[PDB]
């Protein structure tokens, strides 16, 4: 019921499983924005660990359009990647849906930012930008502010 | 001879960071016989082989030269106070990642109080079927809002 990690076992997963564990209190939360224009405005709803979306699909980020409720999963928790750097914590949720035509048809990704701010636990969930210009590793990127990432 | 992408508001990106074509970053980290150099170069040569190289990593033991990543296929992105810069076609895996070719995605975050300085390893995600990547990190003031 919480994120899964995906990549080799090891002492590199075991810190990861501890980055994990220190987001703990951000998990009952929930995160939006809403960016573009008609008929392209965005809603993007994200969760640390837990269900964003509204289909118990296991989705972490969604994407709904505004001028339809129509939600798209841009990436899944149980398939989470994160490393902490010097002043931030590089998140990353795969197996989102699949792309019909960009991508090579690949399943979307999100790739969020968690910078250091100590004025706040959590804060200013923005959408940079989606990558979907490439025949593959495409990705949806965000960023968002957290204490929890400073040193 | 400068960064080649693959979008109007990138070029701008690149062209902010002009100032730090003429600059060599590097990064000594691990401890042998992992013990590696990371010079990085933003749209400049960083190699010794003028294969395009944007970043390479340095085996201390032996000085062996590896890609990381080439200029050749540079992705830039903005965020707030920060700005990703990925290099793609570095040197094939053996191993690794299905053998594909190496990548370098590097965290420039905002510092007012530097041009561009600490440099350094973030980590290496080797672990994946495909899509792994050399992560680093580096300061600048270009990168503030
Ligand atoms: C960006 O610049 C890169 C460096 O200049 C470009 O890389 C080269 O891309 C070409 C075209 O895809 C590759 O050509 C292939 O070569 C292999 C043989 O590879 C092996 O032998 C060569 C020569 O001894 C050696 O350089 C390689 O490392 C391998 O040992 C052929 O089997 C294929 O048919 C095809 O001709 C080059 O191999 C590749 N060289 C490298 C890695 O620098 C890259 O394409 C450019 N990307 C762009 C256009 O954005
Ligand atoms: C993460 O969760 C998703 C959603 O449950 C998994 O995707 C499903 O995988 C099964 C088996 O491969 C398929 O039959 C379903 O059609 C998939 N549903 C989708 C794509 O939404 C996914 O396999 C999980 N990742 C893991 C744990 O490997
Ligand atoms: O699936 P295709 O046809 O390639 O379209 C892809 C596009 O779909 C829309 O519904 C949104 O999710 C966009 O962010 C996405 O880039
Ligand atoms: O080429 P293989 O055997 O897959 O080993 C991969 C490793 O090689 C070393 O020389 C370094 O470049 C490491 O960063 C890399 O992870």
């Amino acid at each position: 019921k919480t994120c899964d990690l995906v990549g080799e076992k090891g002492k590199e997963s075991e810190k990861q499983l501890a980055l994990l564990k220190r987001l703990t209190p951000l998990f009952q939360k929930s995160f939006e924005s809403t960016v573009g224009q008609s008929p392209d405005m965005y809603s993007y709803v994200f969760r640390v660990c837990r269900e964003a979306g509204q289909h118990s699909s296991g989705a972490g980020l969604v994407q709904i359009q505004k001028s339809n409720g129509k939600e798209t999963v841009v990436g899944r928790f149980n398939e989470t990647q994160i490393f902490q750097g010097s002043n931030w914590i590089m998140l990353i949720y795969k197996g989102g849906d699949e792309y019909d035509n960009h991508c090579g048809r690949e399943q979307r990704r999100a790739v969020v930012m968690i910078s250091c701010n100590r004025h706040t636990l959590a804060d200013n969930f923005n959408p940079v930008s989606e990558e979907r210009g490439m025949v593959q590793d495409c990705f949806y990127l965000f960023e968002m502010d957290s204490s929890l990432a400073c040193s």
